[PDB]
C-alpha cells in the first residue's frame, strides 16, 4: 500500500523521525532493533538507504523478516536481532557484509514465493541471504541498526 515506515515498537536506542521514514541509533551500540509499520508483500522490494554513518563503531546492519506482529513484541525486545530474536520462532535475519555499509548505499531485499530472501546493493544483486521464510503468514521487516551505520531511511519509489 503506502510508502514503508518504521514501526513504533523499536529498540531503546532507536529514534524514529516524525514522518516515520528514518530510524537512527541515537546512542550506544545495541538495542537498535526496528520493524516495518506494516506487513510487507511477497516480492515487494524493500529499499533502505544508509543515510548516516558513525566513524566510532564498526560492523554491518542485520536485516530480514519476522512473522511476528511487532505489537506482540513490545517490552520483549533483546539487545540484538542475532542471535537473540533469531533464536525465537518467526525471525529470519543475517548480517550484511560491512563493505556494503557505506554512506548513501541502498540495500534492497525481498522474499520470493519460495521463501528465499534475495538482496543487493545499489541495484546489483548479491544473492540469496536467507532461506525457509514462512510465506503463508504476514511478514514484517526486521532491521537491526548495528555497526557503523547509525541512520537508515526507507525509500519511496
Ligand atoms: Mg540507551
Amino acid at each position: 500500500d503506502p510508502p514503508l515506515q518504521f514501526h513504533s515498537v523499536h529498540g531503546d536506542n532507536i529514534r524514529i523521525s516524525r514522518d516515520g521514514t528514518l530510524a537512527r541509533r541515537f546512542e550506544s551500540f545495541c538495542r537498535a532493533i526496528t520493524f516495518s509499520a506494516r506487513p510487507v508483500r511477497i516480492n515487494e522490494r524493500i529499499c533502505v538507504k544508509f543515510a548516516e554513518i558513525s566513524n566510532n563503531w564498526n560492523g554491518g546492519i542485520r536485516f530480514g523478516f519476522t512473522s511476528n506482529d511487532p505489537v506482540t513484541l513490545e517490552g520483549t525486545l533483546p539487545k540484538y536481532a542475532c542471535p537473540d530474536l533469531t533464536n525465537r520462532p518467526g525471525f529470519w535475519a543475517k548480517a550484511l557484509h560491512e563493505q556494503y555499509c557505506e554512506k548513501d548505499n541502498i540495500l534492497y531485499y525481498y522474499v520470493n514465493g519460495a521463501g528465499d530472501v534475495i538482496y543487493g546493493i545499489n541495484n546489483e544483486e548479491k544473492g540469496v541471504i536467507l532461506t525457509g521464510i514462512d510465506t503463508r503468514s504476514l511478514l514484517w521487516t526486521v532491521i537491526d541498526i548495528y555497526g557503523n551505520c547509525t541512520g537508515i531511511e526507507f525509500l519511496d519509489s
